[PDB]
């Protein structure tokens, strides 16, 4: 909710916070590259959490391969199987909390 | 359209100025009342022309209306004359210059 800011007199502003978050996508390894081309721009608002940040991210990666699904088939990828899949985002350092530079991948970052 | 503010680092603002319009009623001095209550209080963008304000200022007065379409025969409203009419808005001086203060009327401020 955007936040309404008035300054007496007779105007009133609202305001909304976002963050410009960069992605580098380690999905793949090979359909990376445009990966971070096509999906890898984003503007989140300050107050959202990781677990729900990864689902918008989630639905364009399978948005931005879904024309091009059969030139991924015989790559060995299923958009199917990748609708389905659990997307991590952590941060450049290695954590679940929202930053600049964040990484996508199907496997937790190490530990 | 909001306008963007990049503040370095990540974050960026979305700012939008609104100005809060409360506009007494002339239409009929006599649901004027009615009308001062329920429909006399708008949030409108700085940009905004008063001819396009005019529109909304309209239709929010037929909607307040419509529900008691039926008590307004008595009185010898038509709806139907007042949902094709024209409305004028013009600052307490009589100018149509946007202000915190406006009036409604058939009929522009004088002369």
């Amino acid at each position: 909710a955007p936040t309404k800011v008035t300054f007496g007199d007779d105007t009133v502003i609202e305001v909304q916070g976002y963050k410009s978050v960069n992605i580098t996508f380690e999905l793949d390894e090979r359909i990376d590259k445009v990966l971070n081309e096509k999906c890898s721009a984003y503007t989140v608002e300050l107050g959202t959490e990781v677990n729900e940040f990864a689902c918008v991210v989630a639905d364009a990666v399978i948005k931005t391969l879904q024309p091009v699904s059969e030139l991924l088939t015989p790559l060995g990828i299923d958009l199917d199987e990748w609708s389905m899949a659990t997307y991590y985002l952590f941060d450049e350092s290695g954590e679940f909390k929202l930053a600049s530079h964040m990484y996508c991948s199907f496997y937790p970052p190490d530990e």
